[PDB]
């Protein structure tokens, strides 16, 4: 017989999506305005003396305004956009952030400097410490030609690296470097070897150059040195002239005819497993999806839970009106950073400290249907705008129920058995971006628990292997190859408003103590207590977890309790990967963010503190838009509403078992949501994926209560993937 | 069209399963030379003067001749059991631990005394630290109930609790103390209400007693105190007196009329969620079983996978002789104790300290199918013996494989997206022992990891709610109820032997530093290096996870390095729950759980270091049969056999998401074994359960490589879970 079929649910959201991106109309309106206003030049036609739009996105609402409009039958807030256009029609260029608004375009529209949210309070960034955008890489890689393809340079890098300068790319380290003392400008690079298979990562060569990039004239530009073997050189023919003499000593190179092991995909010549040739097991939903939707607001519902989910250019999804059982309980979950800072020998790891939310994290790519989620799977569209064109991702994120592979709850005793089973709702989206592939999950659970949860793969950005000074910053992993030593930290706002906004934080510290108890008068006890302690006020320093996991933290109401008295609460749970930085000054992030340096933090909400960095931060090494210790000024968070700013992290040193790629498996990290308090009980007992079974002492009986679930066996299709809905790339764009 | 069926594939093992437990035959002709050799008495005949038979099982081969057998065409070893027999027949009663062998019972079989895995040199146990077995058990409730039920304590318990005797049961804390200074024993009690629903630890009354239990003769033993509300009276007759005075101040009853809020299974009466009218997802296998083995020899292969495993009373389920790809990496892997330690204002938390392994994790109850286990699980049934009985233990422990929620790799770029799977091999059982319900689980990757992890479910051993002292020591979660504090720890034998069994513990240490480099002449930099020590001794301190991660543990080959000169090494990395006892000094477990003290410790192999912990020791506070410390004696561990104890732990402090019952999501602990340069690549890379992914530029043409699996649509029947095969108990027995 037939497993009884049923079909997906929609639903009506309760409110409007205030939050989501833009439409393809709002950002044509948007980008005729600013073209009626200014003179703008098309991005295939610009340079550093045009003007040109980058970014047009949502401004979201202010949150008093929303949670009026949410709770208390306010009025819409209005719909504005946030531009960031690039002016180089001045003596200086600078991008400036602009609001346009209200939207749609009517008789009130303005545009406006926009700075509420930068902390520098200042709308421009100036050219020396502006964004990589596409004309300043098409600039520098311009540059970098015109320097490395003269005759005598052809001849430097085939004689140290083995190729010719066609079988190599050189490129430069991010951020730059801009001294705001002297004004100058300067960069450092390197060359790997190209590959068919994305591998380059793989095979630097260990040839470093350092050049001065200051100003909008190319012309000045200039090379300023080349390093190879630990040493500098101030010319061109310096190098060449040092290469031939008997006394140089040329590095190993890259054995460039062997490079079968930076090959991810399964050599066909290799032999199968036992039992490989059978398929993997597969989750399949006997009767139907059991999560709900609004198609046009992005509202989700399952099992108690709601949500609304948006998207950005620079981080991805983010969720919004979090609610378990009619209850708000997040305003605001977000992705805020991704850093991935190296420590080296050499000038080129040495100087990298990425912010994914510069090169953008929510710009990439569709997910695989089948294997990024399963077949069970729903999958959303979003959308982004930059230079000029207006992108359509489908597949970029997805929906599922899991079957987890342990049961949320049991108990034996007293001639019964009592199960429950542990689906939970699971949002993924996978950001590959270059050589990193992150891979996001939020899973949700039937006791009004939330995890939030990150796994890194793809390629190491690895470094020459040179035996002289390599070996303290990483390992030896292939002939030539160092695995560069690296911290990956990222940010999470997680805007918990736990029974209303106005909230207190608390820790329950545990501690060994020596008592005496009135029941045995004489006698010392070496027992161990708990004692709540209220954070009062805004701590500069952070809060990192605590010695042998001895406390506990909380965010309280600061007036609702549950039945018995106590304040009701959500511990913030660390889980594995609950580290920060390493590094604690340096010179490529002195200001540009400085969230990374504890675990977590807890600060007084305000607008104004809408985010922890931003995508214009990396090259603003003293002044950046968003100096993160801005936030952090001592205001009482007794009786406030509070957001914790909370990081995962991972200390990565490649090995053998990241060569060709590092594995999600054992690159994870994570952290727990979970009630505290908040109810009188644990809140899941009112599932029916729980059995009850009992057996009658006296007449040997038994009796299975699966509450209206039919365990008979039944036939079902296990359907094949969407696999036609996905293609390469990183959206359909329309200019 | 329907899927492809294969049907289950069964192997022949390497080699015989020297670890298992006695057959049926074994226990009884070991029985049988104990009857003629000794006066045995029946347990249900058996007193403190008797002699009788509490244990027979096997007594596992010592390494090096196992090793020589597996590796080396050696001998089978000798097959032998140990036994524990109480001798009362003397003038001081005592246990006795004896090995029996070699079996089968020929006119070589000896008996002898066995003591060499004891620290403490004894195969004797004396009675006043004997096993709290079955007669002494009888003992303690017969001398409280002659004591609690006298028509003055039938008056004074129905006054101060509010129901009659009958309603309620007494019962004494574990450990007993013994105080070897003055020869007496004492052990506190307390009295809980009789439930239906095994929830009597959530109804406990406050009312507690001390009694004096020294010597086999129960006439001499007499009750000490009652305590109440913090007072304690040295007769019945004081007490009652007490309570007839105007200024008796008589402590808030709990409510017997209303114990809904201990109920665990569903009301019927609830309304159901959105969707919860359909069932759950569930796992399935298309074309059948990915695993194999050998049902004789309980050996298991999986993706390059094998082991065997045993079982036993004391600990459950061990593995032996794990290998990855043809080699060993793990000689024995297995729970060695389970301790439960409280913190409390009154005198039974305060002096409760479980040994779970005094209990026994390998004598309770059958896993129920579809609910602890996937449907798609295998069962495999184990025995044990007490007291006279063989139990025979179906649905004991499961195997099967898991599709992970996330792959196990992925890589999109250069016109390709690679993706590989992640599925699992799981092995599961779960102990329910009284009111908890611990769910053990051992996973194994594609790539040579495998993670071990606990969860925690059931019943909290909560404490009577007095608002004068309870606070430092729990939350009141309920009118009368304590959520009493308590630690959670599990030590892990984990004998890895790495490349063979010489091997060196390592430990890579990752610090800030400040550097000049030969490149930027007179410039600092903050970066950070790593630094690679050598553990070179046993550390009586042990070894706790690094402050903020800043370091990786490794277990290297003294020798065997891969092809870059990096030593092979598993990688021993936390995961959730890295923590150890809190308190330091404990009256209830002087010397009976030093391991517990660290989150891990590194020793030399030895056979006479068989085990951390024994059933015996939980009683004998200050001479146990195996105090952990013994093995710590600053021995070289540099070129030696070194085996890892590693801890699991949770501080819990239960809160209302623990009632009615603590649920296993939020209640983990793990750790993982991870390959760190142990070959010279990620070895997951031949299996077939991956996609390659490749997209044409010119063309516009995908292409989809599946290695051999086929993703078309297909029928599957979803089979029904082996209910009939679960019927509630703990084993079926035979005399
Ligand atoms: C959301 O909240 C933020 C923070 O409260 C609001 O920021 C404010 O934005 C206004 C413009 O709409 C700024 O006013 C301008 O100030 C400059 C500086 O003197 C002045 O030259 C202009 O004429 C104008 O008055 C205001 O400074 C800024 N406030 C803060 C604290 O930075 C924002 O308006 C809110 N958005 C919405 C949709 O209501
Ligand atoms: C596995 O290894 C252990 C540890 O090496 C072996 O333990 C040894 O067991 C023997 C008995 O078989 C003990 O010998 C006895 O010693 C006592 C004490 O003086 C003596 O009275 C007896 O006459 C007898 O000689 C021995 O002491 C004990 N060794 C240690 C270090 O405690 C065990 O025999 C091995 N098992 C197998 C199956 O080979
Ligand atoms: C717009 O800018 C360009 C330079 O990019 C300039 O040549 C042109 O004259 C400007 N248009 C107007 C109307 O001033
Ligand atoms: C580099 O120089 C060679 C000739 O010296 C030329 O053929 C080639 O096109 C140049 N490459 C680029 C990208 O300018
Ligand atoms: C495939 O396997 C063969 C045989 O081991 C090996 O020589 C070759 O390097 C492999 N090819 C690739 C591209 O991985
Ligand atoms: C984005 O793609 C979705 C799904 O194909 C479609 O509904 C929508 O019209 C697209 N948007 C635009 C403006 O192309
Ligand atoms: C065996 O022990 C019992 C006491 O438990 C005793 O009465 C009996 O006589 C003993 N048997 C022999 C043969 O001595
Ligand atoms: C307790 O005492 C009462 C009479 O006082 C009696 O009826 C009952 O059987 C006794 N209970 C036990 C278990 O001895
Ligand atoms: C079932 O629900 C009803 C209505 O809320 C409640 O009164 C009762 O306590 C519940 N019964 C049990 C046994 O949980
Ligand atoms: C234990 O149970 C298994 C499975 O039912 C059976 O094969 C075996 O004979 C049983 N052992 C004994 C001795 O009862
Ligand atoms: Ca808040
Ligand atoms: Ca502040
Ligand atoms: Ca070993
Ligand atoms: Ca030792
Ligand atoms: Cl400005
Ligand atoms: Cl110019
Ligand atoms: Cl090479
Ligand atoms: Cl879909
Ligand atoms: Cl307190
Ligand atoms: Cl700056
Ligand atoms: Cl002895
Ligand atoms: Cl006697
Ligand atoms: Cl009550
Ligand atoms: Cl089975
Ligand atoms: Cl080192
Ligand atoms: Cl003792
Ligand atoms: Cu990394
Ligand atoms: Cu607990
Ligand atoms: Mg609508
Ligand atoms: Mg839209
Ligand atoms: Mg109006
Ligand atoms: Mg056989
Ligand atoms: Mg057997
Ligand atoms: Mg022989
Ligand atoms: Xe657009
Ligand atoms: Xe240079
Ligand atoms: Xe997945
Ligand atoms: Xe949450
Ligand atoms: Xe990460
Ligand atoms: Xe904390
Ligand atoms: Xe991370
Ligand atoms: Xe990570
Ligand atoms: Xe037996
Ligand atoms: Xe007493
Ligand atoms: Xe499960
Ligand atoms: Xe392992
Ligand atoms: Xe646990
Ligand atoms: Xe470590
Ligand atoms: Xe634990
Ligand atoms: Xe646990």
């Amino acid at each position: 017989a037939e497993c009884v079929s049923n079909e997906n649910v929609e639903i009506e959201a309760p409110k409007t999506n205030i939050w989501t991106s833009l439409a393809k109309e709002e950002v044509q309106e948007v980008l005729d305005l600013l073209h009626s206003t200014y003179n703008i030049t098309e991005v295939t036609k610009a340079d550093f003396f045009s003007n040109y739009v980058l970014w047009i996105e949502t401004l979201k609402p202010n949150k008093t305004e929303a949670l009026t409009y949410l709770d208390e039958d306010g009025d819409l807030p209005p719909r504005n956009a946030r531009t960031v256009v690039y002016f180089g029609e001045g003596e200086e260029g600078y991008f400036e952030e602009l609001k346009v608004g209200p939207l749609p375009v009517s008789d009130e529209t303005t545009i406006e400097p926009l700075s509420f949210y930068n902390t520098n309070g200042k709308s421009k960034l100036p050219f020396e410490v502006g964004h990589l955008d596409r004309i300043k890489s098409a600039a520098k890689s311009s540059f970098l030609n015109k320097n490395l393809n003269t005759t005598i340079m052809r001849d430097v890098l085939e004689g140290l690296i083995g190729v010719p300068y066609e079988d190599m790319g050189c490129h430069s380290a991010a951020p730059q470097l801009h001294d705001p003392a002297t004004g100058a400008t300067v960069d450092y690079g390197t060359c790997n070897i190209n590959t068919e298979n994305d591998a380059e990562n793989l095979v630097p060569t260990g040839f470093f150059f350092k050049f001065d990039m200051t100003g909008r004239d190319v012309s000045q530009w200039k090379m300023l040195e080349y390093i190879y073997n630990n040493k500098v050189y101030t010319s061109a023919e310096e190098l060449y002239e040092a290469m031939q003499k008997d006394d140089f000593v040329t590095l190993p190179k890259i054995d460039v005819d062997n490079l079968d092991w930076t090959v991810i995909q399964r050599n066909d010549s290799a032999p199968v497993r036992h039992l490989d040739d059978r398929k993997s097991p597969r989750l399949v939903e006997p009767e139907g999806r059991r999560w709900a939707y609004d198609g046009d607001e992005e509202y989700f519902s399952w099992m108690d839970w709601g949500f609304y989910t948006s998207w950005s250019r620079d981080t991805g999804i983010s969720f919004y009106d979090i609610t378990f059982k009619g209850e708000r309980i997040v305003y605001e979950l977000s992705l805020q950073e991704l850093i991935a800072e190296y420590g080296s020998d050499d000038p080129f790891n040495q100087h990298t400290f990425y912010s994914d939310i510069s090169y953008g994290v929510g710009n990439r790519f569709s997910l695989v249907p089948g294997y990024d989620c399963p077949s069970t799977a729903g999958y959303f569209t979003t959308d982004t705008f930059e230079y000029d064109e207006f992108y359509n991702r489908t597949l970029s994120y997805c929906v599922f129920e899991n079957q987890e592979d342990y049961s949320l709850l049991r108990h034996t005793g007293a001639s019964y058995s009592a199960i429950t089973q542990n689906p939970t709702l699971n949002v993924r989206f996978i950001s590959t971006i270059g050589n990193y592939d992150y891979n996001f999950l939020y899973k949700f659970f039937l006791d009004g628990t939330l995890e939030v949860s990150v796994r890194a793969a793809g390629y190491i950005q690895a470094g020459y292997w040179n035996p002289e000074t390599s070996a303290p910053y990483g390992l030896k992993i292939h002939d030539v190859l160092s695995g560069s030593f690296h911290d990956h930290v990222l940010n999470y706002k997680v805007d918990l408003d736990v029974g209303g906004t106005k909230n207190r934080a608390s820790q329950y510290v545990m501690k060994d103590v020596d008592v005496e108890y009135p029941w045995a008068p004489g006698t010392v006890y070496n027992t161990k207590q708990i004692a709540r302690e209220v954070f009062e006020n805004e701590d500069f320093n952070g809060i990192n977890w605590p010695e042998n996991g001895q406390g506990i933290l909380l965010i309280e109401s600061a007036e609702e309790t549950n039945s018995f008295g106590n304040p009701r609460a959500y511990n913030i749970m660390p889980g594995g990967g609950g580290v920060h930085r390493i590094v604690k000054n340096s010179r490529s992030g002195p200001e540009t963010q400085n969230w990374a340096r504890s675990n977590l933090f807890l600060t007084k909400h305000k607008d104004t503190e809408l985010r922890s960095s931003t995508a214009l931060n990396t090259n603003a090494l003293y002044d950046p838009p968003v100096n993160f210790n801005a936030f952090l000024d001592d205001e009482s968070l007794d009786g406030e509403d509070i957001v914790a700013w909370v990081n995962l992290g991972l200390h990565h040193l490649p090995n053998s078992n990241d060569l060709p790629n590092t594995i999600f498996s054992t690159a994870h990290a994570s952290f727990m949501l979970t009630p505290f308090n908040y109810f009188d009980s644990e809140n899941s007992r009112d599932t029916t994926q729980q059995v009850f079974y009992t057996y009658d002492d006296e007449t040997e009986e038994s009796n299975w209560e699966f509450y209206g679930n039919d365990w008979s066996s039944c036939g079902v299709e296990v359907a094949e993937p969407n696999f036609e809905d996905y293609t390469y790339g990183r959206g359909t764009r329309i200019n």
